[PDB]
């Protein structure tokens, strides 16, 4: 029905009269959601790994399309979490600079904030640019509406293939196998 | 006192009159540690991420040497899960293969013992009909661990925000 249920994660808890959703790229998912359990679990009302790309301005990723990015998407109530308080751990969890950006190339891994708004655009936008003083070294993190979310177990299927065995996966999973 | 104390994680919950360890490399550790924890945790003692190398790119690996591999330590007693089972458990969580594909990522089997290097090497080769006989896992005897927090602590000592370092953990900034 085009009304962007394919950005979102199919298991995730989220209801839209309280929550806000914010996808986020920063390396391995598995990472990204120790970080954020590990430090914000009772924070969030619930977090999902999974496979994202985004509107933008080679190798497949998993069997699927080359510019999708291992993101966590995470579910949050603003009045518990800000958006602010959610980049800006982001932006310490990780090198979100040149120096821990894709250039031996597996693009799967980039720094990426994935807008789930106009107006998230904009403030990701002004937070990346708030944190280039810390950072010094150029932030190479890429911001952009977000275009495709699947959950990875999903993602996994749907690229199924003849790939059980996901040869040229990079991803921890149990396969089919 | 050189009886190989630095081989284990400092923080692991670990018995030797009854427990046993490997080390394993598959991915980013957080991976592995995920992966053990959400299908074995009822099954193994404890486990703990961190770096290790083993007695044998151009890439340092978070400061330290090129070789260090991000791993996953599991203790375990042997009554409760075998060693084959751990590690038919890897070869079902990664591509262990050539086509997969920093060295850090590679995939590797750490032993704690002569015999286990032994075992596994039998398992490996047991193994590579089901991965079309390109199993490029590096099995060899572990040489050094460090609890990832710890690494972090000694070859980024002048380096707190972890440039070029991959590797997800809290930057103090």
């Amino acid at each position: 029905h085009h009304h962007g249920s394919s950005l979102i994660s199919k298991t995730i808890k989220y209801d839209p009269a309280k929550d806000k959703l914010i996808t986020l790229a920063c390396g391995c998912f598995w990472g990204t959601e120790h970080m954020y359990r590990k430090y914000l679990n009772d924070r969030i009302v619930d977090c999902k790994v999974g496979y994202a790309n985004g509107e933008e301005s080679y190798k497949r990723v998993c069997g699927g399309d080359t510019d999708f990015a291992e993101v966590l998407q995470v579910s949050y109530n603003p009045k518990v979490i800000t958006l602010r308080e959610l980049t800006d751990f982001f932006f310490r969890i990780h090198d979100p600079t040149t120096s821990n950006s894709q250039g031996p190339k597996g693009t799967q891994y980039r720094s990426g904030l994935f807008a789930h708004s106009d107006a998230d655009l904009k403030e990701l936008a002004k937070i990346k640019e708030e944190w280039q003083p810390k950072w010094g070294n150029k932030i190479a993190t890429v911001i952009e509406p977000i275009k495709n979310f699947y959950d990875a177990e999903e993602y996994h299927q749907l690229y199924l293939d003849k790939n059980p065995q996901g040869y040229a996966c990079p991803t921890h999973y149990l396969r089919e196998m």
